[PDB]
């Protein structure tokens, strides 16, 4: 038992809200939450500036301290970080940014980090500013993680169309 609260149930741990994931960030404190980051950690836009901005910027503080020291991520790839007072953890998961021509099949690879974790609130991975299709995203995630995720839909249009479209 966890403290997620009017999730509809897809599958046997893939879970679906529509939501603000910064306000169920807050009110959930979950152990980990999941940042669409890029592989600068620049948290500017979409759910990384929302959930930077919730922070006063601690998290893009952080993460420049990150970068400094290792380098960019992997377009696919993951780092642990803080969840300041968000979350215990912040996991930043990079996947491919359709306006920049990355490779779709990358998302499945993004997703994989997922299972590192045994619960995770989470954005569905390229969605949004990244550009791909969350139908498809949606669909990778129910096909790839096996641990148990909450997804944060920010758009009531689109959670609608995702439930309602759902296999
Ligand atoms: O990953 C892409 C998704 N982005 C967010 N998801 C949840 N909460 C959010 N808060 C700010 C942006 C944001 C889009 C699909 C509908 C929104
Ligand atoms: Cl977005």
């Amino acid at each position: 038992v966890n403290s997620f609260s009017g999730y509809l149930k897809l599958t046997d741990n893939v879970y679906i809200k529509n939501a603000d994931i910064v306000e169920e960030a807050k009110k959930v404190k979950p152990t980990v939450v999941v940042n669409a980051a890029n592989v600068y950690l620049k948290h500017g836009g979409g759910v990384a500036g929302a959930l930077n901005k919730a922070t006063n910027n601690a998290m893009q503080v952080e993460s420049d301290d990150y970068i400094a020291t290792n380098g960019p991520l992997k377009v696919g790839g993951s780092c642990v970080l803080s969840g300041h007072n968000l979350a215990k953890h912040c996991l930043h998961v990079v996947g491919p940014n359709v306006n920049k021509g990355e490779d779709i099949q990358l998302l499945k690879s993004a997703y994989e980090n997922f299972n590192q974790h045994e619960v995770l609130l989470a954005p569905l991975l390229s969605a949004g500013i990244f550009g791909a299709d969350p139908i498809h995203s949606l669909r990778v995630c129910v096909d790839t993680v096996r641990t148990n995720v909450y997804l944060a839909v920010f758009d009531k249009n689109l959670y609608d169309k995702l439930v309602s479209s759902f296999l």
